């Protein structure tokens, strides 16, 4: 309680506490860039076919542009003229053959399409990005919590940073496709180490008061990255440009070091004490106890005490179920607009009004309502779309989209509440092992979703809908987490 009164005597909101707060708001902002960029790293190409030696071999000595080339000939099979022995074709009468190599490709934008030949029957593989990116932001959240929990909160974002700056600086160099995937897995177990310890901190560093803004507000810059990577995509268009300005911010976010202090509350735990009271006569310049050491967690130790227990197991089945019908309402979006750059930043934007209404909402109501009114949305957005006559009303997409702005603003309201349930110790542990489960669930949604569409077309979106309005009792069986400040060691459990 003395560190209550601590941050009373100095604290809350400060001038240091808000140049903190947007210092570490520019690193949401990265961590936004490197979690979606992919969609416009190997944006389809307009046109792709293969050539034969002979063909290649005619083109290059006639000198034709691609367009033209491609007009007279993406397909994944190509004439021969060897079988044969400015039409090369004069009847077509030269049979087509499959081809295993040789491809090209039309359009000027540079794409990882281009460079890594992913088409045909390597056409499958461009999602093996996505599912080795997830799997990496899995990995290196199951073990930068053990990390960051160990050692301190700084010393671990600094880390992580440096590492997903000399990744993506690897990646954006990558000489072949197995490099680029593995120094890729590495980048995305690096980037979400930086993700959970800015928010972690950014959460530490604020009292009881006032948390809701901070947590709502570094959520609204990671929307703010998901709307303005669109600007960056379309003013640079190649693939390494992309890539370069995504990575390097990194190494200037690693510049912070002795600007931001880890955490006063992570080293009182009576680890240091002494370094704590500095840091804190450090924060006061405008005006002038003792427990067990925790130590290093333990997983087993994660879940032990049933409220402890139910606190885990329903977020992470909230993060799973987010997963799921966030990614099954997207699908069903398709394309809006007409185009990729508007409809993202549509996309983007859109969510905002959520973030706010959030805002002004958590502080009257409390975070339970919200967030299980946000599921139901998102359930009954769902059914709906799954039960209509034959989708003859222009509502097909509007429901759609509301139910994604409600699960997205579940999404949001979770991940903080997820923050204020965990002690002081295991708080970066537990924080991103159910991450890892909305990761796990993200790697897993394409292949239900198509197993369920196979049996029937909208068996996904009622299996999702009932999964999305389970919340009713789930996030009911919460404490609410209201004016409780962060649980402190063990005394979670006390409600």
């Amino acid at each position: 309680p003395s560190f209550d009164e601590a941050l009373q005597r100095v604290g809350e909101f400060g001038r240091f506490q808000r140049r903190v707060f947007l210092l570490l708001c520019l690193t949401g902002v990265t961590f936004a860039f490197l979690f979606v960029g992919v969609v416009f790293l190997g944006t389809q190409p307009d046109h792709y076919w293969c050539r034969g030696p002979s063909a290649a071999a005619l083109a290059e000595r006639c000198g034709w542009s691609p367009e033209e080339e491609w007009n007279r000939t993406g397909r994944c099979q190509r004439y021969l003229l060897e079988a044969a022995n400015l039409a090369a074709f004069p009847n077509r009468s030269a049979p087509l053959v499959p081809c295993r190599g040789g491809w090209r490709y039309a359009q000027a934008h540079s794409t990882i399409v281009s460079e890594f030949d992913l088409v045909c029957v390597n056409a499958w593989m461009l999602d093996l990005t996505q599912a080795i990116l997830n799997l990496g932001f899995l990995t290196g959240a199951f073990t930068l919590g053990y990390a960051a929990d160990r050692y301190g909160r700084i010393v671990i974002y600094l880390l992580s940073c440096l590492g997903v700056g000399v990744t993506g600086v690897v990646v954006a160099f990558a000489p072949n496709f197995p490099v680029f995937v593995i120094f890729r897995f590495l980048q995305g177990v690096f980037g979400k180490g930086t993700w959970m310890t800015c928010y972690v901190i950014v959460t530490e560093i604020v009292g009881s008061k006032q948390r809701r803004i901070v947590g709502i507000v570094i959520q609204m810059f990671f929307t703010l990255g998901i709307i303005i990577l669109p600007g960056i995509a379309y003013f640079i268009p190649n693939w390494q440009g992309i890539q370069l300005a995504i990575t390097l911010p990194s190494f200037l976010f690693l510049l912070y070091y002795w600007v931001v202090p880890e955490s006063p509350r992570w080293l009182i735990t009576r680890k240091k004490g002494d370094k704590a009271l500095q840091i804190l006569r450090r924060i006061a310049k405008c005006n002038g106890v003792t427990d067990e050491e925790v130590s290093n967690p333990s997983f087993l130790d994660l879940v032990r005490t049933p409220q402890m227990r139910k606190c885990t197991l329903i977020l992470m089945f909230a993060w799973f179920t987010s997963a799921v019908v966030y990614q099954g309402l997207v699908m069903r979006l398709g394309i809006i607009g007409g185009n990729l750059y508007i409809d993202f930043f549509i996309s983007g934007v859109v969510e905002l009004p959520g973030a706010l209404l959030i805002l002004l909402t958590i502080e009257r109501l409390g975070r339970r309502l919200p967030f299980a009114a946000s599921n139901i949305v998102a359930g009954v957005a769902c059914l709906v779309t799954a039960f209509l006559p034959e989708g003859i009303a222009w509502l097909r997409t509007t429901v759609a989209t509301l139910g994604r702005l409600g699960i997205t603003m579940a999404f949001e309201i979770v991940y903080l509440v997820n923050s204020e349930l965990y002690p002081t110790t295991l708080r970066n542990f537990g924080v991103s092992l159910c991450s890892g489960l909305c990761d796990f669930g993200g790697i897993i949604a394409p292949f239900l979703l198509f197993r369920l569409a196979a049996v029937w077309l909208e068996l996904p979106l009622i299996i999702f809908g009932i999964l999305a309005s389970i919340c009713g009792g789930l996030v009911m069986l919460l404490p609410e987490t209201k004016g409780i400040a962060l649980p402190e060691t063990v005394d979670d459990v006390e409600k």
